[PDB]
């Protein structure tokens, strides 16, 4: 059921904290890198972070953050590229992804784009 997002850029885990940041950590112990990836429609999801209750969301200026409540910042369209890795991309600001720098911090959206390793993530069992 609940997952653990792999980056493959640097290895670290997506977390989502219970004051709605995010970053990445590499440690697989952390409470808080244990997500639910819930399907909508088919090809998109919607990414909750287990012990923080709260879902992923990308802001209009590409900012990553954690929302106690869905909206229409929280969808994103799951992809399995053809290296088997996964990418997700906002339904709303459908030029951006999730991503991750290798320092651990977040990528903004505004910034990535296919062909980066920042938005690669390989999901995992936790």
């Amino acid at each position: 059921d609940p997952k653990r997002l792999y980056c493959k850029n640097g290895g670290f885990f997506l977390r989502i904290h219970p004051d709605g940041r995010v970053d990445g950590v590499r440690e697989k112990s952390d409470p808080h890198i244990k997500l639910q990836l819930q399907a909508e429609e088919r090809g998109v999801v919607s990414i909750k972070g287990v012990s923080a209750n709260r879902y992923l969301a990308m802001k209009e200026d590409g900012r990553l953050l954690a929302s106690k409540s869905v909206t229409d910042e929280c969808f994103f369209f799951e992809r399995l590229e053809s290296n088997n890795y996964n990418t997700y991309r906002s339904r709303k600001y459908t030029s951006w992804y999730v991503a991750l720098k290798r320092t651990g911090q977040y990528k903004l959206g505004s910034k990535t784009g296919p062909g980066q390793k920042a938005i690669l993530f390989l999901p995992m069992s936790a």
